[PDB]
């Protein structure tokens, strides 16, 4: 009930309100939003979301929250996360761990890597990559003026000299998942922050130039270091290892704050593992770097400084390696103490896959439930506590269609040669949640060309959601006459729908049937959440067919269902995938 002269504004709002306002009006929210420097910029992907909004979707019911970046509540994640003691653990651990590290050596490779060129380095490095606090030049920006001195400072840790080692703590500006929260009650509105901790851009820099083939793996040295891998025919190697079983079982691993549970201890051994796979020149440096690392000076970004024992501060580079590596040793040592197989055995009556800390092995029934029972308490000493969970013991997946990695599950997928395989699945509600909220941070503002490229590169990722498929395609097939962006994950260069084949392997008008179940189990929280309206299957659908019934080859008549309804099928041409910011 507002006036007239007022109901101008009205036109422009885009969202349900939510200002939670008693006794005054709240008529909804705008698509746009005031920049932290004044401009006003979009808050989602205009494209994307438009079509979005065109089906019963809400943008706004979507599980997604900005992370509290306040100094208060920054102040009270190191409080509540890093500030703690080293984790005690049993004495041997150690000599065990490096025992079993023995027996997944890689020889050919022993004492072979050394330092690497300027070149290799800067391979699509993040030159906005932070620079610091005491230090003035970012990545990039070093590499441009002060190379020089990195060489020193290589040099230096070579020759083991004096430094000073310091890392800089701040909360990390991101959105953040909630759909396990407000699937539940708790209808958050922001989330704590993850304290990133990081070395200097220079020290980063000497670091990763001597450490390369450690740090980014390449020669995958860590068993089951699945994080090189592309996520769309993960799924489909670890369908093999699990038919190779009896009756298989995957048990998860499930630490609680991993990075804040590294011992010092723990980074010695990854610093011996490191020495065992570099030329005797650098096993000063290597030391050198490990012994700095074990009681690290941060400076918050506020201007406090603490003195850490001994973690691992994410922003370091050999993060990745470093907690893949020391994950899977620490897992199979865990997996060995439990069940009674001897280490040298492991490979033999199990497998392993991990992804920093995150990770699960395959093995048969009762060596699982074993593994999954006494587990919790061995890792426990290990000191690397398990997230308690109600029954007691680690996640057991009796189903491979339940595994659960790398923040996915596998989904089904028939193909029109009736022969399947398995694709990486995820909640619709967040693929559609960072499929809108994801813009280039690595630029500024927004263009088609750019939600191209971003609609493409969930085409590879989730062609077997119907919706989010759809989506894309609505999204490719605009502006045809203008080439993706190349800030995007990936993006296509001549026909997407060609390259959709140039990768995966097969043509999106192939994608003949998708796990039902796995599905209505991906689809849930679209309901349950009420991000959609049970019109926007159909919305969507009509919205495909209208564009492609024309006389023409539409490139939205790959959805299989869509091409039927048409009566017009798309003839793909050329497609070449390629990256652009993927880590």
């Amino acid at each position: 009930v507002i006036r007239e002269h007022n109901k101008w504004i009205l036109k422009k709002i885009r969202f349900q309100g939510n200002l939670n306002t008693k006794k005054m009006l709240n008529p909804g929210k705008l698509s746009e939003q005031l920049d932290r420097e004044g401009r006003k910029r979009n808050i989602y992907n205009h494209q994307i979301g438009t079509i979005m909004s065109s089906a019963g979707i809400r943008l706004e019911k979507l599980p997604i929250v900005r992370a509290q970046t306040d100094t208060k509540t920054f102040h009270e994640a190191i409080r509540d996360k890093i500030d703690k003691s080293e984790n005690r653990q049993n004495p041997e651990l150690h000599n065990k761990l490096l025992e079993i590290f023995h027996t997944i050596a890689q020889p050919t490779l022993k004492h072979t890597y050394g330092e690497v060129t300027w070149e290799q380095l800067e391979a699509g490095v993040n030159r906005k990559g932070a620079a610091g606090f005491l230090e003035k030049k970012n990545i990039g920006e070093v590499l441009d003026s002060e190379k020089h001195l990195v060489e020193q400072l290589v040099r230096d840790l070579k020759a083991g000299r004096k430094i000073k080692y310091y890392e800089t703590a701040i909360p990390k500006n991101e959105k953040r998942d909630v759909s396990d929260d407000w699937q539940a009650g708790d209808l958050v509105v922001e989330k704590r922050p993850r304290v990133i901790q990081y070395p200097e851009a220079k020290t980063r820099l000497a670091i990763t130039k001597v450490m390369y083939n450690w740090v980014k793996q390449q020669p995958v040295v860590i068993p089951g270091y699945e994080g090189k891998t592309p996520l769309f025919n993960i799924f489909d190697k670890v369908r093999k290892e699990w038919d190779s079983f009896n009756e298989p079982v995957a048990v998860s691993f499930d630490t609680k704050a991993w990075d804040t549970q590294v011992t010092s201890k723990d980074l010695q051994l990854i610093g011996e593992i490191q020495k065992y796979y570099y030329k005797k020149e650098w096993h000063k440096f290597i030391d050198t770097i490990t012994d700095h690392m074990t009681e690290v000076p941060v400076i918050t970004a506020d201007g406090e400084v603490y003195i850490r024992n001994g973690q691992r501060g994410s922003g370091q580079p050999d993060t990745s390696a470093g907690n893949s590596m020391l994950n899977v040793l620490t897992m199979m040592y865990a997996f060995c103490e439990s069940t009674g197989v001897p280490y040298k055995s492991f490979n033999r009556v199990a497998r392993i896959h991990v992804c920093g800390d995150d990770g699960f092995l395959i093995t048969e029934k009762g060596l699982g439930l074993k593994f999954a029972n006494k587990g919790m308490q061995i890792l426990h000493e290990a000191g690397k506590p398990q997230k308690i969970t109600e029954g007691e013991k680690m996640k057991v997946a009796y189903r491979f269609e339940d595994i659960e990695f790398c923040s996915h599950t596998p989904v089904p997928v028939r193909w029109s040669d009736n022969t399947s395989s398995h694709m990486a699945g995820r909640d619709t509600a967040v693929i559609l949640s960072k499929m809108a909220t994801r813009l280039d941070s690595s630029g500024e503002r927004g263009t088609t060309a750019y939600e191209k490229a971003v609609a493409f590169s969930f085409l590879l990722m989730y062609s077997w959601n119907p919706l989010v498929r759809r989506i894309c395609l609505l999204v490719l097939s605009q502006q045809p006459e203008t080439d993706p962006s190349k800030h995007a994950t990936y993006y296509y260069k001549g026909d997407p729908i060609g390259a959709y084949k140039d990768v995966i392997g097969r043509n999106l008008s192939e994608l003949k049937r998708t796990g039902f179940e796995k599905l209505a189990n991906l689809n849930l929280s679209l309901s349950t959440l009420g991000v959609w309206t049970k019109h926007t299957s159909k919305r969507i659908i009509q919205d495909c067919v209208a564009i492609g019934k024309e006389e023409g080859n539409w490139l939205v008549k790959p959805d299989r269902l869509i091409s039927s309804k048409t009566g017009h099928l798309y003839i793909p041409d050329k497609g070449f995938t390629l990256q652009g910011k993927h880590y």
